[PDB]
């Protein structure tokens, strides 16, 4: 082991179809809500596994003790760690605990480490699908998170970069990448999510495009230690 | 300010649709044929500008030594201090000396990192296009070079990771991959080129799909201070 604190906070993830939350991704903060960089930039290299189960831990005790019913989305800490199996067990211990279905929990794999070289995310994915775990691409189109994923295992649901995102309704060049990523998720049986959705416009675009799981500022900032409600604006028009 | 020296080989690019050479890869050996890694492995920060500015020379001079009429393919280093604007002379001094017109040199761009700033890369690229270079972003869907890139700044040419072209005639992923990759780049006006085709079978699917530009041993291997002919079966149906 205990070497600092930190809690989480949760952002929802909503169905723009249905107008109902699909689930909250959790976001590590500061005890005094400070940035989540600002924690994690006290990780390092010798309580990376300590600092991965509290994360774990933490955020399905919270979520647990806040009441969601719906699904609970994790950040899997990219250091590619080996032994998928070994401390898996205390995620799996965490959720009995709390009694909350391995099913609703989703892991976010945001492929940005130091060696380019790591495809055997492969091997951990199709682990934690095979233990039941939902499972999604991070920041697909930026950093690493690419379609050199995609090529070597699909996860349940892509969630794109919001940079590829930002002012999509009037940006061609986005317009047409977007549009022609979503037919690779729909060939592929990949279910779309946007994020970083901070405008109207912006949600406007991307619902007529086929999108219907979409996060952002737009629909509710993160809350701290909280489960946000959804803007009023999307939830009556 | 030569601390070692080295030379390079080139690769052809074919135009599959006019059976006919689009252009020439250099790539960097030793004196002795040694490995291009093992040329760039002596590059630290003390000599990248000078290594930088020695390949584009040596490329253009054996080019223009070998009789080369089409295109002369430069890899443009990542890390090339990203400060170019002034330091592009001595590319445009041996093009002239060389009389090797400027818009047969094409440069390939792989990779942003210098990730502090966004629009860093974007600034050279246009900056050479601008010139009358021709430009290509390189390794397209492997690393970090990707959608992220075509969504800011658009090339000539998008050369695709031979990752995604491995065994693609039997990967129905790498398919679809392909299948909308290559509408994105039709609707882009980006001109697609395949790299690392090694076999008839990628090729032949490849072709069917509409690429026209392709490159790889399937055609020749890179050729040791040479101009590689092109293999005879795809040229004789
Ligand atoms: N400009 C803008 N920013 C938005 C919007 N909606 C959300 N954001 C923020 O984008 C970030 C998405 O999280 P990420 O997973 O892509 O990066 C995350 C994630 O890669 C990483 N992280 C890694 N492991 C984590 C972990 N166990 N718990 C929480 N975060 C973790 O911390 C990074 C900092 O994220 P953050 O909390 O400051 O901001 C959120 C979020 O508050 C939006 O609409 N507009
Ligand atoms: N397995 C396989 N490899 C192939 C095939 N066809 C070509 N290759 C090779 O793939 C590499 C494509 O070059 P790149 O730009 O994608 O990476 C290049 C490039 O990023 C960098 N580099 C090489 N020459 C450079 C140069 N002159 N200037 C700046 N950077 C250079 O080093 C890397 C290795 O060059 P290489 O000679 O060993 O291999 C070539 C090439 O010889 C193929 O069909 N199969
Ligand atoms: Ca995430
Ligand atoms: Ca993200
Ligand atoms: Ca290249
Ligand atoms: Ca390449």
């Amino acid at each position: 082991s205990l070497d600092f604190d930190f809690t989480m906070a949760f952002q929802p993830i909503v169905n723009c179809r249905t107008k109902e939350i699909f689930g909250y991704e959790a976001l590590v903060r500061g005890l005094n809500n400070e940035s989540a960089y600002s924690v994690i930039s006290r990780v390092n290299e010798d309580n990376r596994y300590l600092f991965d189960q509290m994360c774990r831990v933490k955020a399905i005790a919270l979520a647990a003790k806040l009441g969601l019913t719906s699904k609970l989305s994790i950040n899997f800490l990219p250091n590619a760690i080996y032994v998928p199996e070994r401390c898996i067990r205390t995620t799996l211990e965490a959720a009995k605990r709390y009694q909350f279905p391995i099913e609703n929990i989703m892991f976010e794999f945001t492929e940005a480490e130091r060696v380019e070289d790591v495809n055997h995310i492969k091997r951990i994915v199709e682990y934690y699908k095979s233990l039941g775990f939902q499972t999604a691409i991070d920041d697909f189109g930026s950093g690493y998170s690419g379609l050199n994923l995609l090529a070597d295992f699909q996860t349940n649901i892509v969630k794109v970069d919001m940079g590829l995102i930002r002012n999509i309704h009037a940006d061609q060049v986005r317009q047409s990448i977007m549009k022609n990523c979503l037919k690779l998720f729909s060939d592929l049986n990949i279910q779309p999510l946007a994020e970083g959705v901070e405008s109207h416009a912006e949600f406007a675009w991307l619902k007529a495009a086929g999108v219907e799981l979409m996060q952002g500022y737009y629909f509710a900032k993160p809350g701290f230690e909280s489960l946000p409600s959804v803007n009023p604006e999307f939830s009556e028009a």
